[PDB]
Order: structure tokens, then sequence, then C-alpha cells
């Protein structure tokens, strides 16, 4: 009998559509390493009468790199927002291709909420006693969509490119996450130019040409495990064009609850915090949280109208039920000053260069309006 089925199928959102046999439950699409064990099925586990979710990443599973150099992490997750075929169908191939390139093409799927706008979000963890209390991950996030179209020229003025325009710059910049180096055609031994899976010529990253795309950045919202705490952590960024450099981010440890860490532009808030041995183990915690995203001003850079974070946790004790109002109706900065909105995430993702086991399981999520 089935017991433990890898899902080991993985998508790049931000440049590939999903295709029909990656697709998980209908509904979902997996990111980061493919281990078999990575993510998998769980039929002895079920939620709602549905097999959950087992996420695990052991010691050596780290496979990307952090912002300070020699610094890992490591990612084994399930997007709710990406583009499938459907999407595209009936548009000129350019559509997609240069979705690609720009790395919008989730931009044309289904998964994402509108900038300021309000909603409910649910779904479970369940947290195994076998978990060591001082791994350090993020097991759900609200991921921000930035458009790479907005860069900031070598001279340093900021400016939103067309998808043309972008597409031009592309051919002559190779970017490293978001900054460009000159784009130097990848020669073998024998100096000839080298071709990939399709026949499609390959490159490599010469200097720094100057040129930076806006990517990556803090998610507005995180639930996790570190240094021995659980906590939720809300980050804010009014910024046009977000800078990589401000690392403003408040330490669940020594930043009080619900006073933001603040910098010119971002805002980092410990919106609650809980001992790692006070979390409930070996059963289903139920999260309902409803965010009220915060309104941006855009090329203003302002911040137009705060946000709103709610978070209940639900869970059985002693066979009895328990609803804890963790974060009650707090007023926060949440969100970053974009044109798209943004998307939730869970599984896990280990941070702040940790190798420590991870290893739980997700499942139940639910999205709506209010
Ligand atoms: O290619 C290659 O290489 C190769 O290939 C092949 O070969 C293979 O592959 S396969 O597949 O085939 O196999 C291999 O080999 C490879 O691949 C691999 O790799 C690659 C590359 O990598 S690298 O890394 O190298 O680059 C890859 O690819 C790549 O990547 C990917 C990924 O990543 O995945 C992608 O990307 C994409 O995507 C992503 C995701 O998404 S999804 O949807 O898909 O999922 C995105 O995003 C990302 O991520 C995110 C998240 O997740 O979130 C972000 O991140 C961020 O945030 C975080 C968190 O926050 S919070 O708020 O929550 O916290 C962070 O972390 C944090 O923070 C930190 C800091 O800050 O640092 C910490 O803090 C701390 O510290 C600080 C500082 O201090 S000092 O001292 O230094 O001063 C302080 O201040 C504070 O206080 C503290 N705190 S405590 O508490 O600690 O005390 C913290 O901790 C943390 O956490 S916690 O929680 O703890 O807090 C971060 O940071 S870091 O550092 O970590 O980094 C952030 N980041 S940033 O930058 O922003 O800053 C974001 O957004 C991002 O990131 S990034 O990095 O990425 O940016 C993204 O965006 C995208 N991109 S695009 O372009 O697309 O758009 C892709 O694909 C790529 O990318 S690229 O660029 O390259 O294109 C792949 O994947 C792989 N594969 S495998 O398989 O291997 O895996
Ligand atoms: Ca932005």
């Amino acid at each position: 009998t089935q017991t433990l089925m890898p899902l080991t199928e993985r998508v790049n959102v931000q440049a590939d559509s999903a295709r029909i046999n990656q697709i998980i439950d209908g509904c979902w699409v997996a990111v980061g390493t493919n281990k078999p064990h990575a993510i998998q099925r769980d039929f002895t586990n079920l939620f709602d009468g549905k097999p959950s979710y087992r996420f695990e990443l052991k010691t050596e599973d780290n496979t990307l790199e952090g912002y300070a150099k020699g610094e890992t992490k490591g990612r084994a997750e399930f997007s709710y927002c990406y583009a499938t075929s459907d999407d595209f169908k009936g548009l000129p191939a350019d559509v997609y291709q240069k979705a690609q390139i720009t790395k919008t093409v989730y931009h044309h799927g289904k998964g994402a909420c509108p900038q300021g706008s309000s909603r409910d979000y649910e779904f479970s963890v369940y947290i195994p006693s076998s978990l060591d209390s001082n791994v350090s991950t993020i097991f759900a996030q609200w991921a921000g969509m930035p458009d790479r179209t907005l860069v900031q020229t070598p001279q340093g003025e900021v400016k939103k490119l067309t998808v043309d325009e972008f597409v031009e710059l592309e051919k002559t910049t190779f970017f490293k996450k978001n900054a460009g180096h000159e784009k130097v055609v990848r020669l073998d031994k024998q100096g000839n130019p080298m071709k990939d899976k399709n026949g499609k010529p390959v490159y490599k990253a010469g200097k720094l040409n100057g040129w930076l795309v806006e990517q990556g950045g803090y998610p507005p919202l995180a639930f996790g495990f570190s240094g021995g705490l659980f906590y939720i952590k809300a980050n804010s960024d009014r910024k046009w064009l977000t800078d990589k450099d401000d690392r403003c981010n408040a330490n669940p440890g020594k930043t009080p609850v619900m006073k933001p860490l603040t910098s010119e532009y971002k805002a980092s808030t410990i919106a609650y915090k809980l001992p790692f041995a006070d979390f409930p183990k070996d059963c289903w915690i139920t999260f309902r949280v409803h965010i009220d995203w915060t309104v941006y001003g855009k090329e203003a850079e302002t911040i137009v109208k705060p946000g709103m974070l709610d978070v209940r946790m639900d869970y059985q004790e002693q066979g009895k039920k328990v609803s804890k109002h963790i974060v009650n109706n707090e007023k926060i900065l949440i969100g970053r000053n974009d044109e798209d909105g943004y998307y939730f995430k869970f599984g896990i993702y280990r941070v702040g260069d940790s190798t420590v086991p991870v290893c739980y399981n997700l499942a139940g999520y639910s999205e709506r309006l209010e």
C-alpha cells in the first residue's frame, strides 16, 4: 500500500508555464530541490480527508546562495501562483517568449491578489516532536511580484522600460539575480559557441555593467521558526525600485512584538513570537489569516494607507478545541510598492545559513475575499 509518494516535478514560475503533469492537486506547482524526499504526498497523515504534504530537507539539501558571500539556503515549497499553457493559448507566440525573458510568465497565471486588496487565507501545519527546536525555516510566506522592466541605469537613474526595451537590454546584459553583467558568449575548450537542450545559445556573466533590475526582496509576510522561536514577520518596502542592499529585517528574538524596525523605505515587524517548546506538536494547527495590504503611492513612494494583519491559531488540545487570537487586528505596514500583488507559498525555506534538518507537514490551503 502507498505510504509516501514523492512529488518531484518542479516549475520555474517566473520563466516557464507549468505543464499539466507538473500541477499538483489541480492548484499547486512545486519549487526548489527535486530530491524525492523533499516533497511527498503523505497518505499516513490525512488532513480534512485528504493526504497531506510532507516536506523535508536533510542536512545537505541547501542548493541556494544567500545575500552574504558563502551563505547558503534551501528550498522545497509549493506555489499557489503559476501560469499554464492554457493561459497563453490563442496569443502570438512572442507574448510567452517575451514573458520568459522578462521573467513575468506567472503574471499571466492564477494565484495572485492585487495591490492594496483585502484577503483571507487559511492553511494548516503539522509539526512532529522530531523537529529540532533550533531549525531556521519559514513554513509559509506571501511573496511579492516585482516586474524587472523597472530598472536602474549605470548612472543611477530609475527607469520603467517597455517589454521590448527590456528585451533589447537583455540582449547585451546577463542578470545575476538583480545585477547586470556584460553578456559574454560562452565557448568550449575548442572556442566553439555552446548550445543547450534546445540548441539555444548559452552565455556567461562578465563584469558588472551598471544595470540593475527589480528582483527578489523580502516576502511581505512570513511564518517560521528561528532562534528557538515561532514567529510571524511582516515586511513593507515603499521604495518604487527596491534597494536590495537595505537589509532592514527584524530579528525574532531581539525585536519587540509589534514595534517595527525601520529604514528610510522599509519596515520589518515581528507581529507575534512564541517559544518553540510552546508550539503544539504532533497535531494539526490551522491558521486563519486576514490581510489588508498596505497601499503605496507608486512613483511618489508614499504610504497612502497602512495595512492590517489578523491571525487566529486553532488546534486540538486535551481533546478540546482551542483558538488563540495571536495577532489581533493589528494596523501594520505590509507589502511592496509594485504594480503587481502577492501570492502564497508553503513548505520549507531554510535560511540563516542553516543546515539543521527540517521536516513537517502542510495542507488545507484556501483563500477568499473579505
Ligand atoms: O542555475 C544554477 O545555478 C544551477 O542550475 C542547475 O545546475 C541546478 O538547478 S536544478 O534545478 O537544475 O537542479 C543547480 O545546480 C543550480 O540551480 C540552483 O541554484 C540557482 C541559483 O541560485 S543562486 O542562489 O545561486 O542564485 C537557483 O535559481 C535561482 O534561484 C531560484 C530560487 O531562489 O528559488 C529562483 O529565484 C526566483 O524564485 C525565488 C523563489 O520564488 S518561488 O516562487 O519560485 O519560490 C524568488 O524569491 C527569492 O526567495 C525569496 C523568498 O523565498 O522569500 C526572497 O528571499 C528574500 O527573503 C528572505 C526571507 O526574508 S524574511 O523577511 O522572511 O526574513 C531572506 O532571508 C532572510 O533575510 C536574511 C538577510 O536579511 O540576510 C536573514 O536576516 C538576518 O541577517 C540580516 C543581515 O545580517 S548581516 O549581519 O549580514 O548584516 C539581519 O539584518 C537580520 O536581522 C537577520 N535576521 S535573523 O533572524 O537571521 O537574525 C534572515 O534570517 C532570512 O530569513 S529569516 O526567516 O531567518 O529571517 C533572503 O535573504 S537571503 O540572504 O536569505 O538571500 C531574501 N533574498 S534577497 O535577495 O531578496 O535579499 C527573494 O525574493 C528571492 O531571493 S533571491 O535570493 O532569489 O533574490 C526570486 O526572486 C526569483 N528570482 S527571479 O529572477 O526568477 O525573479 C531562480 O530560478 C533563480 O534566480 S535567479 O536570479 O538566479 O534567476 C535554482 O532554483 C537552484 N535549483 S535547485 O534545484 O538546486 O534548487
Ligand atoms: Ca517596486
